[PDB]
């Protein structure tokens, strides 16, 4: 509970994925730190702030069918920090669609999250 | 070329791996910005300019034996970055193993790796495949 180790990070970011998948909102922003961003796609202003992250996550998992599955390991630092590959399966246009992502966080003293990056594009969304 | 859109970083990205497949080290080190910056593994001070990244490369490729290869799509952005996923195959002690890592891509507006970061550890090297 300090700064995770790379196991750990191992542990928190496959944590992070599950609950997405189960959709416990509430149960990913307790992941974030007070001053943590999110930045999702990258490219687009960090978000901040806990009622903004909260209606981040609520905006994109609320409708409760959503799945979130990691497609390779977690590759883990020793400072903290960590990127993953994974999948997700949504509704887009009406129809399911998949998504390709990949997340990079860095984890604070506190074994909280500060940033989180996700990476993609429509060069990865892939309608089913 | 100029910044690069996002399916152009997906192709850049993805010659970053075969130029690494075959090991042209010069080949590599011109696909990066006179003055970019290594981080690999990320955490460890980050490798600065040309000269530095080709000794970089060279003390992990020019042995032989490494071969890398994608195991997912590019994750492009439309601010000329991506990311990957990919295994490097080497052989250590004469033992095969193998290292799974995440690169992460800012590219300039002449389309060279402006910064790279990799993302592995320890956690990440499997001495049975
Ligand atoms: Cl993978
Ligand atoms: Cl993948
Ligand atoms: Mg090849
Ligand atoms: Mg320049």
């Amino acid at each position: 509970m300090n700064l995770p180790t790379a196991q750990e990070v191992q542990g928190l970011m496959a944590r992070y994925i599950e609950l997405v998948d189960v959709g416990d909102i509430e149960a990913i922003v307790q992941m974030f730190a007070d001053d943590a961003t999110v930045e999702d796609p990258f490219g687009q202003p960090p978000i901040h702030g806990r009622e903004q992250i909260a209606a981040f996550f609520r905006q994109g998992l609320g409708g409760g069918k959503v799945r979130a599955c990691l497609t390779g390991p977690v590759r883990a630092s020793h400072n903290g920090c960590g990127a993953m590959p994974f999948r997700v399966e949504m509704v887009w246009n009406g129809q399911p669609c998949a998504l390709d992502v990949i997340d990079v966080m860095r984890f604070d003293e506190h074994g909280r999250i500060q940033t989180m990056q996700a990476y993609w594009s429509e060069v990865n969304l892939s309608v089913r």
